[PDB]
């Protein structure tokens, strides 16, 4: 079971494990909406190559790894993380596609992409990936009320004053939605990226992209 997606004109292959009960063994639609958003906003602004020079990003709950891979393709250095059980598939997908795009574009310089274990809230895991990061990203990592606080605490622990948080999100329970929105509003300055910045094909009304700056 392997999904082939085009990102920045490159055909990538992401292995999946449907034999697994683990949520992260499947590619979720928010990661693809995030990757396609980057492809559309990488010519000018904060995701252009010159503006990403020297920037470091960390992906939380990367699963199969689509979102962090796209960001690394833009020239950002990226540490992609998940729990131990997901890491072998993540490591497989990173290394298989890294060798593909570099053989496809030998002269181009992509950002680095290294896999690390990070259980949300584990201070030892957080210290070990070497924060602070310029970007903290996550796609479809909000779904269960009990995971809101550990994710929040992790994002803050990896952040500094100038850190930007990018969140790909799919609305499910309205109760959880309202708790999540209030939480982000209590901790960040939140903006909701509009439909026009997302690709015409990779856009379902239920998928939202948030971009959040640290609070004053
Ligand atoms: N407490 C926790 N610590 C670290 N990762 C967690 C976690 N709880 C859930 N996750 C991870 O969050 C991911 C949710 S599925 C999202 C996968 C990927 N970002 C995508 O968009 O396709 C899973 O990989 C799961 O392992």
């Amino acid at each position: 079971c392997t999904v082939t997606i085009e990102v920045l004109g490159h055909e990538l292959d992401f292995a999946q494990d449907p034999n697994s009960k683990h949520l992260g063994t499947t590619v979720w639609d928010a990661s693809m909406v995030f990757a396609k958003y980057l492809g559309k906003n990488s010519r000018k602004g904060r995701f252009s190559s010159s503006k990403l020079k020297g920037k470091r990003a960390i992906e939380l709950g990367a699963g199969c790894g689509v979102a962090g891979f796209a960001l690394a393709m833009l020239g950002c250095d990226v540490v992609t993380t998940d729990q131990k059980e997901v890491l072998p598939l993540l490591k497989r997908n990173v290394e298989w596609n890294t060798s593909r795009i570099v053989q496809m574009n030998p002269g181009s310089a992509f950002g680095s992409l290294r896999v690390a274990e990070l259980d949300w809230g584990n201070e030892d895991h957080i210290t070990a990936v070497e924060p602070p990061f310029d970007y903290v990203i996550g796609t479809d990592v909000v779904y269960s009320e009990q995971l809101l606080e550990p994710l929040l605490r992790t994002i803050l622990a990896l952040s500094g004053p100038k850190t930007t948080v990018m969140l790909g999100y799919e609305i499910r329970s309205t109760v959880v939605h309202e708790k999540m929105l209030q939480m982000w509003k209590d901790n960040f300055e939140v903006k909701t990226i509009p439909r026009s910045k997302m690709d015409g094909e990779y856009q379902d009304p239920s998928i939202h992209l948030y971009i959040m700056a640290q609070k004053s």
